[PDB]
C-alpha cells in the first residue's frame, strides 16, 4: 500500500535526523552509527506498523471533514507520521526487553535482537533503552512548537508507565501475590487461583491496551487538534475492549498457530503465563482435569507441553472463544454508537481499527 | 546531616505519593505494592545523594543572595528535593542496568538487584524500566505549573540520551571499531589501538558527565529561575572536566581500594575496560610491557589480573595521576574564576562540588 511507504519515507527522514545528530553532536563514529541504524532496522521494521498506521488513519479522518490549506494537511500528516514512529519505536523498546525477559528465540521470522550474535543481552539492554530515547528526541525536535506537545508528552509517559507495570503484572503472574518477596526465589503456583478472568484482564489492560490502542487514537486526536471533540472515557474505554481481545487473540495463536505463519516461536505454556487459555481451560475443567493441568503446565519438557494442548483441545476452548467474541463484537460496537454522538469521523476510524484487529492472521 | 535527612523526607513524601497512586490508580494490590516500595528502597537509597543534593546547595546558594517570601523558598527547597531525586532515581535506572550489563556481584555492600533471589535478570530489567518512568511522573506531577517544566523535562531528556549513548561507548569499549556487527560475535581487541586518551574522554564524558555533574548543576539553576545568570558554555564545560576526574577516580579504585572500602567488587581488568588505569598505562610503557599486558588483560583468570595489577604497580601510574589531578585542579579553578564574573554565587557552589569529589573516600 502506498500510505504504507509514505509512512516509512517519515521514518527514513527520522533515523536519517538521529544518526547525523549523533555524528555532529555526539561524537559518533561511523561503525557505531551503522550498529545503531542496523538495530532501529532490525527492531522498527519487519511488523505491520499497525499503531503507527493508526495515528495516521484517525487524522485522515479528520482531514476528510475539517478546513485546512494544503500545507497544514501536509504539516498534519507529517506529524501524524512522526507520532506513529513514536509508538513504533515504543514498541520497539519493550519488546526487545521483553524477549531477554519472556526467554525467547524468534520474532517477525527472526532471531530476537539480543540473539543475533554480535549484539548479546548485555548489549541488547542497552539498545532498547536507547529506542525509548529516541522516541523522546523525536517528540522535541519535531513538535518543538506545536501547540499539542505537553498534552501529547504526558499522555506518552503515562502510556509508558501503564506499560511498564502490566509488564510487572505479566512477569508475577505465574507467582503467588503472597509470596512475591525480593529476598526468596519466587516458586510457581501450585493452586493457579490468581488466574482468573479479573486478574487476566488486569495483566492485558496495562502492558496490551494503552501503547496498542489507546496511545494511536489518542495521538490521531491530538495531532488531528481534535480531542475536545470526542468523549474521553469512551475512547479509553473503546481502547482497553479492543486491545484486550488482541491479547486473546495473541494467546490462542502462541499456541494453536504454526510457528511458521506466527514468526515467533509461542513460549507460553512453557514460561507458565497466564494466558486467555489456561484461564478460559479453569473456568470450565472438571476436577481431573484440573489436576492433570496442574501436574503439567510450567515446564520446558516437550512431553508435558503436548498434554496441556490436548487438554486445552478436548476441552473446546473454540466454543468459548466465539461466546467470548460475540460479547466483545456486542460491546465495540455500542461504544462505536456512542462515539457517532460527538464524533461520528473518529467513530468510523474506530470502527476501521475494530475491522482490522478483528480480522488479523 | 540534618539536610540529608530533610532531603530524605521529600523521598518518603515521593515514594508515599507513587505507591498511593498504583494502589487507586493501577489496581494494583499490597504484595505487589510491598516489593516496589522495597525495589525502590534497595535501588535508591544507601549511597551519598551526591548527585540529588548538590541540586538543593545550588539552590540553597540562590536563596541566600535573593529575595523571596518564606513559603516561596520553602516551596524552591521542596522542587530542589524532587528535582534532586529525579536524579537518584535515574541513576538508579542506569545501575540496575548496568550491573545486569557488567556482569557484577556487588554495589553500596549489599548484592546487586537482579541478584536478589526473589528478583532475577527478569523482573530486574523492567524493575529498571519503572525507575525512570517514575522520574518522569514526579516531573509531571510536583512540576505541572512550573514556568521551568519544559525546559528541565528536554534538559532530563537530553542528559538521559547522552548516558545511554554513553554507555554504549563504554560497553563496546574492548571491541575494535571495524569489528562491531550486529551479525558477528564481537572479539576482543588485541591491538588496543582505540585505548587512547581521546576516546576514553568521549566514554567518560557521555556515560558519567551528563548525568553526575551537569544535570544536578543545571537543575538547581531551573528550579531557582537562575540559568539566565550563568554563562551556560562554562557550566558545560566545568561539569565534563569533573565528571572525567570522577570517573577517574572510580577506574583507580575498582582496582586498587579493597572490596570493603569500595563496598562494589572490582570488575574493570575482567571485564577489559577501558579503564583510566589501562590508557594511562599504555601510554608509558615500553614494548614487552605491553606485550605482558596483552597475553594478560581481559580475563577472570585470578592470576591473569595479579599480572595486570603488578604492571600498573610497577609502572608507577601515581605520578600520571598526580599530574592528571593538579592539570585538573588548574583547569577546574580557572572555571570557577570565570564564573565569578556573572555569577559569584554559582562559582561557590561549583567550588564546594569540586571540594567534595576532590576529597571523596
Ligand atoms: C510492550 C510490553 C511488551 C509486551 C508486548 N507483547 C508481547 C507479547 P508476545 O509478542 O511476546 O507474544 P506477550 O504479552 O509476551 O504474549
Ligand atoms: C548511568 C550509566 C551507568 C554507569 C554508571 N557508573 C557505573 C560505574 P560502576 O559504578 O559500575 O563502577 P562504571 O562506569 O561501570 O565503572
Ligand atoms: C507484540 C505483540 C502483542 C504481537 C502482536 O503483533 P504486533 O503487536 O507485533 O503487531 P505489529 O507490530 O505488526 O503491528
Ligand atoms: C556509579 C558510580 C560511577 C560509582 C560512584 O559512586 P556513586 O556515583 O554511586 O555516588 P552516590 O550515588 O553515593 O552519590
Ligand atoms: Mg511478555
Ligand atoms: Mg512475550
Ligand atoms: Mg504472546
Ligand atoms: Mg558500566
Ligand atoms: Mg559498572
Ligand atoms: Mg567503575
Ligand atoms: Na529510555
Ligand atoms: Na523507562
Amino acid at each position: 500500500m502506498a500510505s504504507m511507504e509514505r509512512f516509512l519515507s517519515v521514518y527514513d527522514e527520522v533515523q536519517a535526523f538521529l544518526l547525523d545528530q549523533l555524528q555532529s553532536k555526539y561524537e559518533i563514529d561511523p561503525n557505531r552509527a551503522r550498529y545503531l541504524r542496523i538495530m532501529m532496522d532490525t527492531t522498527c521494521l519487519g511488523g505491520k506498523y499497525f499503531r503507527g498506521m493508526t495515528v495516521v488513519n484517525v487524522a485522515e479522518g479528520f482531514l476528510a471533514v475539517t478546513q485546512h490549506d494544503e500545507a497544514t494537511k501536509e504539516r498534519i500528516l507529517h506529524d501524524a507520521c512522526v507520532g506513529g514512529w513514536m509508538i513504533e519505536f515504543l514498541q520497539a523498546h519493550y519488546l526487545v526487553e521483553d524477549d531477554i525477559m519472556d526467554g525467547s528465540v524468534m520474532r517477525r521470522g527472526k532471531p530476537c535482537w539480543y540473539r543475533f550474535p554480535g549484539v548479546t543481552t548485555q548489549c541488547a539492554i542497552n539498545d532498547g533503552i536507547i529506542l525509548k530515547s529516541w522516541t523522546q528526541i523525536m517528540a522535541w525536535h519535531y513538535f518543538a512548537d506545536r501547540p499539542f506537545l505537553k498534552d501529547l508528552l504526558c499522555l506518552f509517559q503515562k502510556v509508558d508507565y501503564a506499560t511498564a507495570v502490566g509488564q510487572m503484572y505479566d512477569v508475577t503472574s505465574m507467582c503467588d501475590s503472597n509470596k512475591l518477596d525480593p529476598e526468596v526465589a519466587q516458586p510457581m503456583t501450585t493452586d493457579f487461583a490468581e488466574f482468573t478472568p479479573a486478574i487476566y484482564k488486569r495483566i492485558v489492560k496495562y502492558k496490551t491496551t494503552f501503547y496498542t490502542y489507546l496511545l494511536p487514537l489518542v495521538m490521531g486526536l491530538f495531532v488531528s487538534e481534535a480531542a475536545a471533540s470526542v468523549e474521553m472515557n469512551l475512547v479509553e474505554r473503546v481502547a482497553h475492549l479492543i486491545g484486550e481481545y488482541f491479547q486473546v487473540q495473541d494467546d490462542v495463536m502462541d499456541c494453536f498457530t504454526p510457528p511458521e505463519q506466527l514468526g515467533k516461536v509461542g513460549t507460553d505454556i512453557e514460561d507458565a503465563k497466564c494466558s486467555w487459555l489456561a484461564v478460559t481451560f479453569l473456568g470450565k475443567a472438571n476436577a481431573a482435569q484440573v489436576a492433570e493441568f496442574k501436574a503439567n503446565y510450567g515446564d520446558k519438557d516437550p512431553a508435558k507441553v503436548a498434554v496441556v494442548k490436548r487438554l486445552y483441545s478436548e476441552a473446546n476452548l473454540q466454543a468459548d472463544f466465539a461466546a467470548y467474541e460475540a460479547e466483545v463484537v456486542r460491546e465495540v460496537e455500542s461504544l462505536i454508537e456512542q462515539l457517532k454522538v460527538k464524533s461520528p469521523t473518529f467513530a468510523e476510524s474506530v470502527a476501521v481499527v475494530w475491522e482490522k484487529t478483528h480480522k488479523r492472521k
